[PDB]
């Protein structure tokens, strides 16, 4: 398993320099690294993305298609939704799919859940949107 600096040096979306520099930033103020190198020109898209390949999980570019199903919803109060940054959306061959806000918490989630599932990550503007939907406050 790559870090996540290899996996973007190796996709091609920064350099050496640029990971060298965040990393020494990083190493002088204990910020993420992802967020450092966002702040220095990285797409967001780019890091979630990689993010999404080192935990397995689908990236979804949106969520504006997706309805989600009420059934699933019960699966989590809003509040642990909320917390966790997870939004079951439906049912596919027996498991559930959970959109994701932090990769960080697919394996807190999964606990939780107990049951096969499939995690998607999304960005934080279209995660937000598809939690609203699925549940009201
Ligand atoms: N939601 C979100 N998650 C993020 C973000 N940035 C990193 N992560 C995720 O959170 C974990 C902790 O990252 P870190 O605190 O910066 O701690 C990192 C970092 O300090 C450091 N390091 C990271 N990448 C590299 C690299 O490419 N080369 C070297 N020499 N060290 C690295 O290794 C530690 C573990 O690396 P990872 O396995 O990739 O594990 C990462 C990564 O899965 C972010 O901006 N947002």
């Amino acid at each position: 398993d790559l870090k996540l600096g290899e996996l973007l040096l190796q996709k091609g979306w920064i350099s050496r320099e640029a990971l060298e520099e965040a990393l020494v930033e990083e190493e002088k103020t204990g910020d993420l690294l992802g967020r450092i190198l966002v702040r220095k020109g990285l797409p967001e898209e780019a890091l979630y993305r990689a993010l999404a390949e080192q935990k397995g999980l689908e990236f979804l570019e949106s969520t504006e298609g997706i309805v989600p199903d009420p059934s699933a919803a019960l699966l989590l109060l809003r509040s642990d939704a909320l917390r966790y940054g997870a939004v079951p959306i439906g049912f596919q061959n027996g498991e559930v799919e959970v959109v994701l806000s932090d990769p960080r918490h697919k394996e807190a989630v999964a606990q939780l859940l107990n049951r096969p599932a499939r995690f998607y990550l999304a960005l934080p503007q279209a995660w937000e949107e598809l939690f609203r939907r699925a549940y009201p406050q």
